[PDB]
């Protein structure tokens, strides 16, 4: 959509990369809310009304074909992301599901580079990722997600999306959702929007879970019809880390009978281990708290690899078959190697209550523990702050 008069007013964030010789030095970083999360309307001179919700193509009226769409759609800029519960101090993100006043924003960002005008592309294969969290205040259902997804660096900039990724153009992940923009361009035509997608975290207080999802495609496809399915281009359920799954219950929760306390602040690494080829082998998470370091646990559980870390033989062993089918660990480490976007976003589940994620199999979290009208008694205002985002050598993003 063509962006409108209003200014928009990136927060600055302060992260860093790693080396061993040289320590943790800072670099400056500004953060972006998604192109659709910002006010969407038809231009000047044109009755009022929208250019299409989240599941819709575009519609008929406004957007009969992208250059239509491009002059009579207006994204405008947010002058005051604290509108929408993004905050950043330093070098801390802090993300508000809920605000005071009642609105539930919901926000997802994208990491840009110190120009604004490109996303900072992540090249993470034989590389660790790190981050400090505090995940305090979320409960079951909550999912605070950090993540990458091989969106293209300029959010597609093109004559028709001027815009491009200084307004958060060109999102896609393994879902493959029908979104009525497809890199900032009407989606006529109402396909999904498709790529591999790592996910580093996506935890409450409850649950821990890691997952990469391995597509067909390089970069952001755009899928019609069968493509978009299960059956599709896409792993819609990637190959799950969370202790729970692999019948370990002690390592992750609330209070001092966990190994990392949920109550407290805590460091998250993760290392993408590679081979002389540079091909992905293994995903190895670990944690730091209280200045000490938190070894992954061992897999636990009978017909399971015994393992510490993600390889195709725990994946195709756990039943992760569109997972091995589309690239397996060595298809999602070539994504990884061609660069992605970091997107840290804050979503609770109406539908499913995030059972994936903490329920069951998953955790400790019982039936309609994590649906919004439950979340609320527990918690009215959701939220979670990541802090000194950093990555770089292996072994050298973290300090005890
Ligand atoms: C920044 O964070 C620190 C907590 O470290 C706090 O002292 C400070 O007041 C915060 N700044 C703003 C503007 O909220
Ligand atoms: C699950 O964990 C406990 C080990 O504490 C063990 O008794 C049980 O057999 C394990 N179950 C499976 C299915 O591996």
């Amino acid at each position: 959509q063509k962006p409108g008069e209003t200014k928009e007013v990136h927060p600055q964030l302060t992260t860093f990369r790693c080396t061993k010789r040289g320590g943790c030095k800072p670099a400056t970083n500004f953060i972006v809310l998604d192109s659709l999360s910002h006010p969407i309307h038809r231009a000047e001179g044109l009755g009022p009304g929208g250019c299409g919700d989240w599941g819709n193509p575009p519609p008929k009226d406004v957007c009969p074909d992208v250059e239509s769409c491009a002059k009579n759609c207006i994204m405008e800029g947010i002058p005051d992301y604290s509108q929408y519960g993004v905050t950043t101090n330093g070098t801390s993100l802090r993300l508000q599901h809920i605000l005071p006043d009642g609105r539930v924003p919901s926000p997802r960002v994208y990491l840009l580079d110190k120009t604004k005008r490109r996303y900072e592309m992540l090249h993470l294969t034989g590389f660790e990722f790190t981050f400090d969290v505090d995940a305090t205040k979320l409960p079951c259902g909550m999912n605070s997600a950090l993540y990458l997804s091989e969106m293209h660096p300029t959010g597609a900039k093109s004559k028709y999306n001027p815009g491009g990724a200084y307004y958060g153009t060109g999102y896609c992940d393994a879902q493959c959702f029908v979104t009525p923009f497809i890199n900032g361009l009407g989606n006529i035509e109402g396909k999904g929007s498709c790529c591999n997608e790592m996910d580093i975290w996506e935890a409450n207080s409850r649950a821990s879970h890691v997952a990469p999802h391995t597509c067909n495609k390089k970069g952001l496809y755009l899928c019609e019809g069968e493509e978009c399915a299960f059956e599709g281009v896409c792993d819609k359920n990637g190959c799950g880390w969370n202790n729970y799954r692999v019948n370990v219950t002690d390592y992750y929760g609330r209070g001092e009978e966990f190994k990392v306390n949920t109550l407290k602040p805590f460091t998250v690494v993760t290392q993408f281990l590679a081979n002389r080829r540079g091909k992905l082998e293994k995903i190895h998470r670990f944690y730091v708290q209280d200045g000490k370091v938190i070894e992954s646990f061992y897999t636990n559980k009978e017909g399971v690899p015994y393992t510490n870390m993600i390889d195709d033989e725990f994946c195709e062993a756990t039943g992760s078959r569109k997972y091995m089918e589309l690239g397996a660990t060595q298809g999602m480490g070539e994504a990884l190697t061609r660069g992605m976007v970091l997107a840290m976003s804050i979503w609770w589940d109406q539908g499913g209550n995030m059972e994936w994620l903490d329920h069951g199999e998953a955790g400790p979290c019982a039936k309609g523990e994590g649906a919004p009208s439950n979340i609320v008694q527990v918690e009215p205002f959701p939220e979670v702050t990541y802090t000194n985002l950093r990555w770089g050598e292996i072994g050298s993003t973290y300090q005890e």
